[PDB]
């Protein structure tokens, strides 16, 4: 144990990127409106798309009447980069807008741009929620502004979150940038947090509901450390800055994260019946981290659950075949076959 920090908000949560340990949290499972949270989901697509070469950066983009108050009046009010049908637009320029600005007319543009359409750049959206494990999320816009059964949680945006910058870090490195240029106007980034002198942080949004109050995804690095905070629903601006700064910050001062088992790394060898191969290495694959209090690493080892107590061909790489459970004088992952091992013939 280290006492968990008080949290003055509606929901938060606090969580280490390498090892996916919570070290604290608060209804971390109550649905609560994103809102311009969503628009992490709606840069994660895009940056698939980048990534994919399906679009690129230079790629110039066409604004329709829906990207423009006049022809979309969902616009009216919000953040915008206030782009008029038929402007010619790069990539790189409408999604530095839905990234530092969080412009909602860039976000539909791009969203066209990418899937042809609004709804199904949502429905990317809602797979991709699917795929990455956001049990408690569902998106019904491509830049967050309300509607009807749109949802997420502060669980569901740090794994989120986690994803970006694990999956498509290119497209994360641009949400550390304190502003860029459109038509001759610097804009800036209102994630405060990328000015504070206490942390490294390099990301990630900010979000303000209908009436639930602020929000922050926030990630930050220390030495060989990343952690990432959600809060969601504080009462004030104020508020959604410090109480986010108050986790980061416990988290960096009272933790460290250790990895035992690295990647590629063999933990037990065992035998396998029938194929190809004699015996085969099991391993944890990229899930080998833990998080555990500083100076404890000593005090640290591993164990695990041969599942069925006989492995038998085939096997695939990657196939989880049990359980590793990690132990302190605590955290558990499965335990894979880390080569194919086919049938004898």
């Amino acid at each position: 144990t280290v006492e968990a920090p008080s949290v003055d908000a509606r929901a938060w949560i606090l969580m280490d990127y390498a090892s996916g340990k919570v070290l604290a949290e608060g209804n971390a499972d109550e649905k609560l409106d994103p809102a311009s949270l969503t628009k992490i989901m709606t840069s994660y697509v895009v940056g698939q798309a980048l990534k994919a070469d399906k679009i690129k950066l230079t790629d110039m983009v066409t604004v329709g009447k829906d990207a423009w108050a006049t022809g979309n009046p969902a616009l009216r009010g919000s953040s915008v980069m206030f782009l008029k049908p038929g402007d010619q637009v790069s990539v790189a320029d409408l999604n530095k807008g839905v990234i530092i600005q969080s412009g909602n007319d860039a976000c539909i543009a791009l969203a066209d741009y990418v899937a042809g359409s609004q709804e199904s750049f949502i429905g990317l959206m809602n797979g991709y929620a699917k795929k990455l494990g956001l049990t408690n999320t569902t998106f019904q816009t491509v830049h967050g502004l309300d509607a009807p059964g749109q949802f997420s949680t502060a669980r569901d945006m740090a794994l989120l979150g986690k994803a970006l910058i694990h999956d498509v870090p290119e497209e994360y490195a641009i949400h550390k940038e304190k502003e860029f240029t459109f038509n001759k106007i610097r804009q800036p980034n209102r994630n405060r947090l990328l000015w504070s002198s206490n942390l490294n942080v390099d990301g990630m949004k900010t979000g303000t509901t209908a009436g639930a109050g602020y929000n922050l995804v926030a990630s930050a690095t220390q030495g060989d450390m990343r952690l990432i905070s959600v809060v969601l629903g504080a009462k004030t601006d104020r508020i959604r800055f410090n109480e986010s700064e108050k986790l980061l910050t416990w988290g960096f001062r009272f933790f460290e994260t250790v990895t035992p088992i690295k990647p590629d790394a063999t933990f037990v060898t065992q035998r396998v019946w029938f194929g190809d191969k004699s015996e085969v290495n099991l391993g944890a694959g990229e899930a080998g981290s833990v998080t555990i209090p500083r100076g404890q690493l000593k005090n640290l080892k591993a164990s695990y659950t041969l599942t069925e107590p006989q492995l038998t061909a085939p096997l695939k790489k990657g196939q989880v075949v049990g359980t590793i459970d990690f132990q302190l004088n605590i955290e558990q992952r499965p335990l894979i076959v880390m080569e194919n091992v086919e049938e004898g013939g």
